[PDB]
């Protein structure tokens, strides 16, 4: 699961975002969902939570999902940091 | 100058409420009177400027919450309470870079 | 769960060395003493066990290494570039070592 | 497709013994015949190189193995239970030919 930290929300923003979201609906299932949270509504971090920088994670994630957070970052300049735990499966485990 | 081997505390807020920037000063205050020297007091607004920097990091608060002192216990838990302005926080030793606060 | 932390810092070693030993004993005591209860440091010689859990993963080196502190930096840095040993890492949350982790 | 994007599945592998190298060499060949124009296989010997690329995650065998082939899968289920070779694996997507830019 990708997880997004973004301060406000703009139509650009929630374009590229719904973008995101398809693009891992059509070639990642199982393998990548998206956790998008804004820091306007929710600033408070909590428990195992976390953020880390932009070109921390970018640079390890797939190029179409590389060009959209690249966008996020640079253009729109509303993405502030992603995380990927993730602790993903299907099947609950801690969680 | 010095105590040296400073500890650096970041905090990362969301905006500015009028009460939030004096519990700002007031925190401040205090490194400097009460823990003159071992601390260093770095304020970081996600909302200024969203984009982290590639060395910058947030941890969460419940995090980081048995380390400090109290009389800034407090003032964090406040500032992720009254306020819900504090994001995370993180606490580095350093230094890397330099001219940054003298 | 309980005892409930602390970011554990995984470090993937490809094999077992003096000076690496040495060096991640450094590591361990630095954690130990000024960020105690905020960074754990667990060692996995992927030459003892290859394969990861499901739960594990392994980021590169210089991804995570950015935003550690700088005397772990060093160490990480040396480890990686002056005597050549080190695989990827990571930073997860939760849930004991040494104790260990079971 | 627009007009062509290939998958490259990406094998983190400890070592090369005797008898993996040709379960690679088959699992390659596999990929070559039935499928074609996708699945390109990258295999990283992660002892010949420990130091990762800051491209290059690891991640855990089922958590990829949800969307491989049969076939592919009985191979990796062979590598990783039968001699402790995989470490793991990662699947990027990419335009290779003509591409060495990657």
């Amino acid at each position: 699961i990708l997880k997004l930290y973004v301060a406000g929300n703009t139509p650009n923003s929630v374009r590229a975002l719904k973008t995101l979201k398809n693009i891992l609906e059509v070639e990642f299932q199982g393998v990548y969902a998206l956790k998008v949270i804004d820091v306007l509504k929710n600033p408070q971090l909590a428990e195992e939570d976390k953020i880390l920088a932009t070109p921390t994670l970018a640079k390890v994630l797939p190029l179409p999902v590389r060009r959209i957070i690249g966008d996020l970052s640079d253009r729109e300049k509303v993405l502030i940091g992603l995380d990927l735990l993730y602790g993903e499966l299907q099947d609950s485990d801690d969680f």
